[PDB]
């Protein structure tokens, strides 16, 4: 069967999750080893299972291994059938990185797949849900796809207390996307949240991010969100809407880290994934790689990343060579699908 090296490259979740996300799509069973290798606590921990057992319910799939502190993980996929699915990672585990891989499994269900997922809406090391729902959508409504993401509640490092619900519909007309450079920016729009805390923190935000904006001379407007959950955080994402596709950027409320630090690095953020003049921002930029395999196209990215890398490698090691890549990790990049599925 198809066999994942865990350490290759980055060696962390990323290479775990896009992995069972193939064999899911493919229906191609997989044995993942050296999980998680590049890790201060190598090995399965609460929140892979999570994602592993949600996408062994979509699949009636026999899984062995699959145990906290594992290396090890054989995943049998069978038929894909549509399910509601109910997630509840621990603490502020995120949901962001479960649902980023649900994502492309669930559209290629024959029906519509509805799920609600709680854990963390906004913890570090992953996008935040609101980067999803308004710049992940926004690209994947291109090659066909539709859904919707929906925060119900904030949850947030460590207390979480999240709650996700959505859904997404059947992938029936895929067509490509092409996206190279951006001619201009049309607005800039972004969400600044607050939660259980005070309201300025929200708008002090929202008021330094936009600040740092008005160089791109273009509309702002950041809506404030004020909310109630069982801990504090805060966060913001601001997105410019090009001819094109959106491009993000954001950054997370911290305790002793003003409110002015923190969207003034949200903007600067965009700013850096703007600089290059290419359509594709470095967080979509991975996100896309397991739907281009099957939509075709050709995208440009701001900033090729380490998960970009991993997503290409999994996805080539279930279906054959796929992508042309010119850029290494770090710089600007091209990626071609030379051959669709």
């Amino acid at each position: 069967m198809i066999t994942i090296d865990g350490s290759y490259g980055e060696g962390g979740g990323q290479i775990l999750r896009t992995s069972v996300a193939l064999s899911t799509i493919t229906g191609e069973p997989v044995r993942i080893v050296n999980i998680r290798a590049n890790r201060p606590n190598p090995g399965l921990r609460p929140q892979h299972l999570h994602a592993i057992l949600a996408l062994k319910h979509l699949a009636n799939a026999e899984v062995k291994g699959a145990h906290v502190g594992s290396r090890e993980l054989v995943f049998i996929p069978k038929k894909l059938e549509a399910k509601e699915i109910s997630i509840d990672i621990g603490t502020a585990g995120s949901i962001t990185l479960v649902l980023q891989a649900l994502l492309p499994a669930m559209v290629f269900a024959r029906e519509k797949v509805k799920f609600r997922i709680t854990g963390g809406t906004d913890v570090s090391w992953s996008p935040p849900v609101d980067y999803l729902s308004n710049v992940t959508l926004f690209a994947l409504e291109k090659i066909g796809i539709h859904g919707e993401i929906r925060v119900i509640r904030r949850g947030h490092y460590p207390k979480g207390g999240g709650i996700v619900e959505g859904y997404v519909e059947p992938w029936n007309e895929k067509r490509e996307l092409v996206a190279k450079e951006y001619s201009r920016i049309i607005k800039i729009e972004g969400i600044s949240h607050a939660t259980n805390l005070p309201s300025h923190v929200a708008e002090r935000q929202a008021r330094a991010a936009k600040d740092e904006l008005l160089q791109l001379k273009v509309p702002i407007e950041i809506r404030t969100e004020i909310s109630r959950s069982i801990g504090p955080g805060s966060g913001i994402v601001v997105w410019a809407e090009t001819d094109c596709l959106r491009l993000g950027g954001d950054a997370l409320g911290k305790k002793g880290k003003p409110a002015e630090i923190v969207g003034k690095e949200a903007a600067q953020e965009l700013l850096d994934q703007l600089k290059p003049g290419h359509c594709v921002d470095k967080f979509l930029g991975d996100q896309l790689i397991p739907f281009l395999a099957f939509s075709g196209g050709v995208i440009w990215v701001s900033e090729i990343t380490n998960h970009l890398k991993t997503n290409i490698w999994v996805v080539e090691s279930f279906l054959g060579r796929i992508f042309d890549v010119d850029g290494n990790v770090g710089e600007p990049g091209k990626i071609r699908v030379i051959r669709r599925v």
